[PDB]
């Protein structure tokens, strides 16, 4: 999973 | 939250 | 996968 | 990122 909310887990 | 995992929750 | 960073794919 | 998939990366 790519996540951003201001920064991978995919 | 902006996410991508294959597409806003922020 | 349950995810949160501000919101399931598990 | 707070996550749970059974346990922070944020």
């Amino acid at each position: 999973l790519v996540f951003f909310a201001a920064x991978l887990k995919a």
